[PDB]
């Protein structure tokens, strides 16, 4: 079975953990829809000596963007949401932006791929509480657009707060309630917004290093202003379920009524996993950014050279935490299409409670190891 | 030995824990300078399932006042502090105060016993960081006095922040460093100010109940504005050491003639006696039969009528912080001639209790536990 | 079996390793002269995935100073070295010095305890190879004194290479050969000077953190210019043997007259006593309570106040080298009449810790581990 | 399969390892573009008992020259570099030179085949760090030319530092980043410059024998003054990929619907033609061409040894030796119409022992694997 790739993956995890000095790390690897590995190293709570384990929940920062994109796709399929219309139809509160003396239009399709003119404020240590997304909009609504929309890519987090407001306006219900329903459908029974008052079991702590090269606690923050693009807590097992559901929907149309319908239509998944031009993927130079995901295509330019592998990932970095979720579909031959059943691929999710750690390469290597073994 | 009082005290702890619904509680009982019991029930961290244990650190709201009293007494003994001079001699920042048209004086001994006119603002959920007590003084400096100083008792917490500023001015060093030196001298190795950035091992979590009768986490707070009262974390074994040191300092004077090779107390016997004499025109909130000495609640010994209850002498202090409650109680024993001649101080029982639940009265339970352990003495 | 103590220590090691982010750590604990625990956590070589183990050899920085003081003590006992004569008798290469108005005398004993005027150059990343200590003396021989000798304490490392030159001059043999003889006598079969060319088995790698908070390799350095301080590599098992020998030499005289079949110590009881006596006007950086005895940090026993902290007597030394930290600590036990009458030396606990991470304070952790092992005893 | 040639090749590796007394050796053999064998014998770290394995990274000394020649060929194809103009057009820092009292000119193509007048300095145990090749040029810029350029061959390594400076000037970017892009394209994900500070996983140790015939560690050296020749750390699997890319580029021109080579077939054939008045050290039969020792195909007399055509390169660094060898197969009509490039065998060997010649062993292993083929 997989008794060889597990040791190699554990070695890789120990490598990254020693390189960044993370107090703890958690990994989950699922192959072909079955969870084959789930490991935890280190301590989730250094003060109370709580070990890391599969049940540990941690901050996921940018995976929230993919989770919100799922809601956007559901609204698009239901017909309540149009991507090409300007967002002022949904949100009159957002002012009609004008760039350099010419009226420009900001649309959902343009703003999902971070292609709008909204500038990147960066990490802000807000400790305030926001009740609804419309109130959260006041942080950046008055500010002008940095670029001309549709002309330049600029990674921004408040754009997905605007997307959450759009979800509230279109779905007719609260954004948090809609995402809770989506999580219940996807069986992600532990994914929940990051808030202080409720008792959330197996909640980890998030650390950083100070100027004396010592491990300390991160400052208290409230991610209410950005439940999208941040503010979500989950286990590795829930990210595995999310990735497996996404992969199944993508491959279901190709596979041929024993097969159940995919969460989203095959066309929706195809649209969601196509890279857009003039757009770059920060954590992988070979890939581009597509619909709240980063997509690397298959291409071999020259003979006997590097052949890229098609995969879709997303890395998130929150205050005192880092995470990655990566999906690697397998090559679909005629025989497997004839006799095998989707999903056919590998989903790897890695989360650590240490700031500014790049976990894309480790996830890619672990996925490649488990793909080598397959069987 | 104490195999009977332990079970009774554990039953009392279970009683109070089930009555208030506290997630966890920790108790420490020390008899005659030797720690004889240290127990923890429940969970210190409900989310991560961390059990309570003697090593758990929790918030002590009003014990900090007695800890600051230790520093003030040391400064008085060193001659650097005068209790009768007005506080403006030490801190010029504090404005002069006039009450219905006559100027009044705020003095150290008066503001210790909460007899000054500074009003009680109550608990304020501050999240701001304060560097020194001087900048912390801006929260209440401009407000006028509520009462005539020396005429009425009104429990207050910012008065001890003013006291911390006075300690900084008098000792010539930072208040936190002075208290660290004092804790090092007293062997309280886990007493530390409550701040978020450093890694403090065995830190507990503090809970409350919401309007739906469910357990929730308390809001994040920063207690830098009041390091002097409510600003410290400690274990039960550290409060036991503090109480044992205070008891030894209080009793060494009587026991001196018998051995004459006894180490001196941390403070002079006269200083401890002054510290544990209740002041008149003052009330003790958590015990009606006592008064409020210097940063302590003292219940005297007296029997007004024959065949009637006789008050037992003891000195306690209870505190309530956000999501936590605590008590520290010292019960000295009656000193016969035989024990003065043949025994060695301290002779008494110190009981400390800490629970991670808001607004819990642990004074009566501590007194009952102390009485159990006293009955089964030797 | 000291199981509870072992577990507590493992927890403490994990605590310090996580706090500093050290790739690997190795501990050795010896109780009453028998080696009771030896553990290694992490990786000695991160690139090649080599785990830490008791056989791992790491840089010991300032323990080399105690090892050199052993040689100086042997020369003192043999009568070949005078601690009061000026060093210019042994090393004419070192020039005579005048501090301000008057000429001054630098002696062996005054220079052992860092009380001379030699200023602290700090760590220099020198890659040049030195053959003999005389040519190593060229780095600081011309420079004047920073203070008047005997008037101020200043920690220095080049004082100990001057001591190595003194050892060569007095003994008449090479310093490395004399230290090799001493290591062979004490059964420290792994301790050796740190050099690149020879094949030293189980050699570890030493790491640091860069400006991007990533683990990187420390720059290549050559430690030939300071063999006496910072020039040696050893395991924890060798430091345990060294500490056991020192403790036995310290306690053999006390245990005399009872089962006096006792073998003599390596160093005379008077020599060990004067070795572990603190000197005044001198400080010990890694413990404020202690002072600096010759090549050692000594904390004496004292209780100023009743029911207050009582200081425990112990002798340690911590060292920090490029990419490595280490500590060696000796905690003797108090000698009652029964243990002197029946037991046999050594009676104490020795703890040695080495980690391949720069700027780590391991003194407090080692003291805590020693305290746990002393609690368990039996 | 190849279950017979593997045993013979292992025997040959044992022979060379025992003859030179190397602590460890690593081999990689790729047949027809697919890696068929990869083995490691001995210990990469004698002190810590770390065995040699296919993932071990070791120093490659003169294979860096071929890697740099790949960048030079890319610049040549892009039109940014002209070989025949004097190098002073690219690098004004290099002074104009007189030999025997007359002006002489040094060109890039003359400098590639070591035909220039730059003298051979040999191994220097430097420990200084150089930021860029421009300051690295100070080691040999002032010294006059030993021979008249174009008149006699002299193996020199600082000429490739000059070539790295030329690459920096011409490409408009740093030499290191250009080579990194080339490595990433070629799928050589383990090749990296040899530096001390960063953590390089599976880094080996390099040994030597002292005057007492005992194994000791080599002195610490810094190869920053020699990034272009030397100063590179790669596995055998990376050299296999490099050789496969070169062979495919060499053969795709002769061979439907195939992906193009990394370099044009004209560029590859220009790379693998020997230059006259030039000698190949590790094989007296062949000559030295464009950072590749090439042995041509020729039978002088009937019923006598026929020379087999191949291209190799050996390198010797402080405490390490390496060889990369490419043996193309003879292409008849059947293999042209029924097969896909690359057809041939690539053999790479690396050991951590100073002054070891591994060319003969690599050639023998390639010949064994060519015998079996199938």
């Amino acid at each position: 079975c997989f008794a060889r790739a597990i040791e190699s993956s554990r070695d890789l995890l120990h490598r990254i953990k020693d390189e960044v000095g993370a107090p703890g790390i958690v990994v989950g690897v699922s192959v072909d829809g079955k969870e084959v590995w789930s490991e935890g190293l280190g301590y989730a709570d250094v003060e109370n000596r709580v070990p890391c384990k599969p049940e540990t929940v941690m901050r996921i920062a940018s995976i929230s963007k993919s989770l919100t994109m799922v809601a956007l796709a559901k609204l698009w399929e239901a017909g309540k949401l149009d991507l090409d219309i300007p967002v002022q139809h949904y949100v009159p509160e957002f002012p009609e932006k004008e760039y350099e003396g010419e009226k420009v239009s900001v649309t959902t399709r343009l703003l999902i791929s971070h292609l709008s003119g909204i500038r990147h404020y960066g990490e802000l240590y807000l400790r305030e509480k926001f009740e609804n997304s419309i109130e959260s909009l006041r942080l950046f609504k008055n500010d002008p657009l940095f670029f001309k929309p549709g002309s330049q890519f600029l990674y921004s987090t408040f754009g997905y707060t605007l997307l959450a407001a759009i979800v509230e306006r279109a779905s007719g219900c609260k954004y948090l309630d809609y995402m809770q329903k989506i999580f219940h459908d996807l069986d992600m029974l532990t994914t929940v917004q990051e808030e202080n008052e409720p008792v959330i079991y197996n909640r980890a702590r998030f650390y950083v290093y100070n100027k004396k090269k010592r491990l300390v606690n991160t400052p208290y923050v409230d991610n209410s202003y950005k439940w999208a693009g941040g503010g979500f807590l989950s286990t590795v097992g829930d990210l595995l379920k999310f990735g497996n559901a996404m992969l199944y929907g993508y491959q279901v149309g190709l596979f041929k009524e024993n097969l159940l319908p995919g969460y989203l239509k095959p066309e929706t998944m195809v649209m969601m996993w196509t890279p857009v031009p003039n757009t770059e993927m920060s954590w992988d130079k070979e890939g581009k950014y597509a619909m709240a995901w980063g997509v690397v295509e298959r291409k071999q330019t020259y003979g006997s050279c590097r052949k890229q592998r098609h995969y879709a990932s997303h890395t998130g970095g929150a205050v005192g935490a880092s995470s990655v979720l990566l999906v690697l579909p397998e090559e679909l031959d005629t025989e497997t299409i004839n006799n095998k059943v989707p999903p056919r691929g590998i989903i790897v999710s890695i989360i650590c409670n240490m700031q500014s750690v790049g976990l894309n390469s480790t996830a890619l290597k672990i996925a490649l190891e488990f793909d080598k073994d397959r069987s």
